[PDB]
């Protein structure tokens, strides 16, 4: 089954939507799920025969871009390609596993045994099920992957590379070659997270006292925290999560300072006490995404598993660095408190109200040993499909050593190391990323 | 008293903060208030002498711009001046009246006697208190007003105009010359709101069935609306206020369609009912500002009063148009339901959870009939300060027929009527708005 | 003693020469030396007071840029500073140690005791001697260093750091922290040279056979070679030095392909023997710089020495890599012949006619211990001068691993890593380099 | 017989080489010669049908462009045409007549009887033999020629107008209508050469003494000169030959001044004699091209012959101007000494070491009568092929008055006179030269 809507406009572009009915598990005919994609073109090119580009989104539970106008990489891509934006399984409009949707299962065993079908390998099987129907004569297409969309791209080079014309990857080469790589990722991740904290306080020296005051006030409170507007808790452990975007994203240092300006509430009536501001508690409750995209909490470590369980791998490895990462040791010893990022911890399923009912199913995932494979190293060592990659030298989401060690196992890969961009660099000056990566494959900047 | 911080850097900008201690009520010495402003200059110009520019922010209750990069109108303004961004009284870092802050007052009589000090005719006395201390030799300065910041600028042209070099306005010309203009504003408002709804359903035709089905489900639920995560309710009246920014801001039409794509949850497991999605409820609760900036609800109609009571004028006028604006009538007579904007109603203080304790103080303000005046028409009728205004022809938030009569009383005003921007226009290619406005005063485009 | 010439013109640029009389060695009063510098400004600014910039030239033994028009980085720099181009002592117009000029010394010991005064520390004492006489008020100035000019810049951050406003470096961070780093620099050099040879034959597959047929005819010829026009000899060991400019720079891969097409001359008269072409022998003799800049042979390995000898360290290291770099093993075993990098060898003073008499003085330098030091790590660790550096990821001359660890010993250095450019990146796209490196210090890009 | 190679890449361009067998003399069909042309296109256009363009390099005996990137005129031409670069017979890869290769001929008569086949009429026979099997359908093509390449192009319009779509010329219009025009060319040549020397010493006044001191030293030296590194001799007549490219070409004035700074070696040891520098003698030996392209000396005056001999016409014409061009008279009278233009003299074969053995064959050519035709004026007077020419008003190499008489005989020629450019202009402003000349033919700039 395949159905599609009428064309519609946003300023400078034309858009259309497609819906497919596809197997839950390709080992069976039944049950089915819906999968959704949106096709985009520049004005006046609705019927024109052109090459196709597939975009694969940057994170385990995130949806396709949803543009309001032509800008950035989409505007540029539309100068050459039909652009296809795919809503990955369980997110966006492709059978969504919202915090309300996952309450339909009676028991944690049923939820865990459903969630295992949503992973990188099935995302690639759905992309192949789309191009054989969407593309004229079932021709090959180009793919662009950001972050986790780059991990999907290496699974596509490993299995069914016959559909690929050329591959572009931004900030998205994974480590490969072990039954679970998660321990090597987080052991290196804490070192970049520590260095990004160094840069933040070096730029904004005044904040060291502000976070100190706030960590005391949250810890001296009767529960080790304070209630948020949506019935969750803010605690000194919860405060340390702001780094996930506040340190690793391109506007993060700028925004994190402007939020720490508004922490306390003013005394209007004399004799009233000093208090935490409702504006800060509302802003914190709106900063993260886990209460909205819960697959980014549940399936995060499972992207590294290829034959063994992760067992809450980030939570083990925090104990190797907790002499500097404990907020309570920091305030006692007069050290700055350190923020953390791209890593998840068991206690988040206690403090975040929307995750409360999934505490059991998250452990059944964390303990699963029998994860199927994601990559094929003997094939990648023999690859024929052209590959270009943007590699960021100071990236906290994927470590540079793990990238360059892996790049030796892809046969023909060309890559540019640059220091000039954060992990967000396909959004921030995205136009020149697409020009530079296409230029290598197209032959404008030949082997150098 | 006046205190000044150290400079800090944002990409291509240099920023510094100033804090002033100011009378609550200028009729006496004390109590005091703290007022905050941020001074901005381009790289390398911290010590250079240049003309000053003051920005007056566009809404009751809003903080100033908070820039994370140079690019926008601020980049242009920094080519010639050292832009000053003022957090208005009670709105931002200037002793904010957050929800948690307003709970300090023991009775509705105390809160209502305090909120009356937070109007436009005091925001202009703070601006005069600042320039005599901030500007070299206390020289005159130019002022830029967006929306409600234009209403402040007209009080400045009538009271203490001696400090002004020239005035630039975007939207923001009020009706003047009655004791309460709010009836006249809202009688015009429902006409543009009806028109803009026509255009929305002409552009996205399939949404006519999506809102219908949703209004029926919200009417059939127990006690009407479904409960929101913060303890509010989504009634079909609450669904109609979604159009406030959705129909009147430049990105609003596309963003409102992409929200209506997400309404229901998928039937993942057999026998589970059709159900409203946690994503839609969270997005709805994140859409409006009244919990974040409650001073925008409390003092909205009170900007139109000069010695007469508003008495919930927006709610009186709705009954004149109820034959088309009643959502229950639309689902029975198969007509499209209409959304609304820039109008606040009594029931919001029953239903938006953050506003629940302030209902009594909102009625004491709504029934007040002895406000001081905002304007002085005999002085506007003798004005010598140069004035340039950008006037948007199809503006939802201030009406063209009321602007064009008021523009006859300002003695030397030049104004540029255009269809090509919505009310958000200073944030939508603001570089050309500031160049075109300055070109009319400076003499690049002389009178014709 | 100090003299200066009259201004003269070049398209869009106005030049002027200054000549200084300087001691041969400091801590003594005599003998003297002349040192030459050339001031450059954009049109009409000759009388205008501006900041100064000094350019330190990139090869040991090379004269300054000598421009024919305003172009590249000189066109940019003259928008802001009064660029000074320095002919380093022993080069250009500054006491030139030309291949006939050095024949005035009656013995090899006499010559060797002269050449020891021409290192990087004395180049910084010359630059200090210029500033205090040339610059108004004797103020600080900004220094720019390509390659070995970056080695000079780190001695200027080690000794006399008071003269510096800010430092810019390009492909020029030295290794630091050992008595002689040359064995490491070379252990790493043969690794990158092997990589660049792989890319060359991967791009031009036909050249594998053309260098194997050529190495054979040269090995079969008398003495294993053929006579050059100046009476030197071409041998299979001598042919490998084409890799220096051929593999390490930005036009070398193309220039080296167009030269290898020209190797054999045609049979015009039947029965005439197959012979080596005069265009190839003339272009090979014209390809290197050792006939023109003999100081680039004699002092080259000495730039890595502090209190220990080099002892022909590049020749000592090729013995570890012999099995791939030997050209006669390569033809016997049917493998491609490799070309070599920025290395000097004992035999090079026998093959090249211009170097023949300096063979004895080369050994007296190569075996010399008690070289005075160049760097002061305990001052680099607590530096306060701003420093920016362009660092190239696939550089053949300075190894990335040695650069990135040495950058950790400068207190505030802002390096940017890139793969976009080769070592020549200030000549090609030089505008970008000055805008980006100034932008990291000036404030256009703050720390992230 | 025709062969073609595989494609290869340089930055922004794709290149391929074609090799053809042609007769030595078209009247006998034996012996054979191989001719080489390189085809160039922009990226991704290898297969696409677009019009061909032929380029004629225009130094007698010089190699075609040999590009390493897209820049100048080739970057622009490839926006419209399939560019074909022809190595003219006897140079580049088209069976080279280099020094070592001409030494196969047994006697001067054999050599002279070979060289008479390497002229401009046969270059057109070769170019027509290529079009008929390289171009699809054997269609017409556009041609471009600088200098002697425009010489060639008027013989193409004389003898094979069927193949020409249009003609573009950049200062290659010769004076036709006599049996040998060389006496007219050199009579008008010494006038320009004198006026260019007056501009040089007016721009660089300090050089007047430098050349005088150097002419005295060369004349007083043993045997009337100083020995070059290659075993040639620098005599004072040899020093005057710098002007060939030092005056008439675009950077010549700049370069020639920087070279005259380097003349003398310093005195490092007290009482050493003052001496001519090894840098200067190596630079002078590297300045001229006659060692690299001996066909440029041997077949120079032969381009002006159409039935009468040249008889060393430049050497004879010099006698009319000897009162100012003799360097020995100039020093004795205390006048400036003048550099010479593009011209060749009998003594060059006694002083340039590579030319020494060809002295006899040069005189057999210089005495040859019965040279065949080059032009057909009764066809040029009724030509129908479109022609566009860039004509330079102060050109050293082709005299303007000889162009303006010849341009009256071509029927449809449009020419633009300019003083903006020296003779080199197609390499200095390439882009705008091709845009301006095509603009006359295409109808951008109609008759006016």
């Amino acid at each position: 089954e395949h159905v599609t809507g009428k064309w519609f406009s946003v300023p400078e572009l034309r858009l259309r939507d497609h819906r497919f009915i596809v197997p839950l598990d390709y080992s069976k005919s039944s049950p089915k799920i819906t999968v959704f994609a949106r096709e985009i073109v520049a004005v006046g090119k609705e019927e024109q025969a052109m090459p196709y580009l597939l975009y694969l989104q940057g994170g385990p539970g995130f949806e396709g871009p949803r543009p309001s106008e032509a800008s950035g990489w989409i505007q540029r891509a539309c100068e050459e390609f039909r652009v296809v934006l795919l809503d990955q399984r369980g997110t966006g409009l492709s059978t969504p596993l919202t915090c309300s949707s996952m309450l339909q299962f009676k028991s944690a065993k049923e939820l865990a045994d459903y969630l295992v079908h949503f992973r990188a390998d099935n995302i690639v099987k759905d992309a192949e099920f789309i191009r054989v129907r969407l593309v004229p004569k079932a021709d090959p297409w180009t793919i662009l992957g950001q972050s986790f969309g780059g991990f999907c791209a290496l699974t596509y080079l490993s299995f069914a590379p016959e559909g690929l014309k050329q591959v572009l990857i931004t900030g998205g080469i994974p480590p490969i070659g072990k039954a679970c790589t998660a321990d090597d990722v987080y052991e290196a991740g804490f070192e970049q997270v520590a260095r990004q904290n160094e840069k933040y306080y070096k730029r904004f020296p005044q904040d060291i006292e502000i976070v100190r005051e706030l960590v005391n006030y949250l810890a001296e409170s009767e529960g080790g925290g304070v209630p948020l507007p949506s019935g969750g808790i803010l605690t000194p452990k919860g405060l340390q999560t702001l780094g996930l975007s506040g340190l690793g994203s391109s506007t993060g240092f700028e925004r994190l300072h402007y939020m720490l300006e508004r922490v306390w509430d003013p005394i209007l009536v004399t004799g009233a006490p000093k208090c935490i501001s409702q504006f800060f508690l509302n802003a914190f409750e709106s900063w993260h995404s886990f209460d909205t995209n819960p697959l980014y909490a549940l399936l995060h470590e499972a992207i590294y598993c290829e034959g063994a369980s992760s067992g809450w791998s980030a939570h083990r490895l925090r104990d190797k660095y907790e002499y500097k990462f404990d907020a309570m040791k920091a305030v006692k010893e007069s050290q700055p408190v350190l923020f953390t990022g791209e890593m998840i911890f068991p206690w988040m399923f206690d403090e975040i109200h929307a995750l409360k009912p999934f505490k059991a199913a998250a452990d059944l995932l964390a303990k699963k040993e029998d994860w199927p494979p994601l990559y094929d190293v003997p094939r990648l060592q023999n690859n024929k499909v052209p590959v270009a990659a943007a590699v960021y030298y100071e990236d906290m989401y994927v470590n540079f050593k793990l990238v360059t060690e892996t790049a030796s196992h892809i046969s023909g890969i060309r890559l540019w190391v640059t220091n000039e961009f954060m992990h967000s660099g396909l959004r921030d000056a995205g136009r020149q990323i697409i020009d530079h990566l296409l230029g290598m494959i197209n032959g404008k900047k030949p082997l150098f």
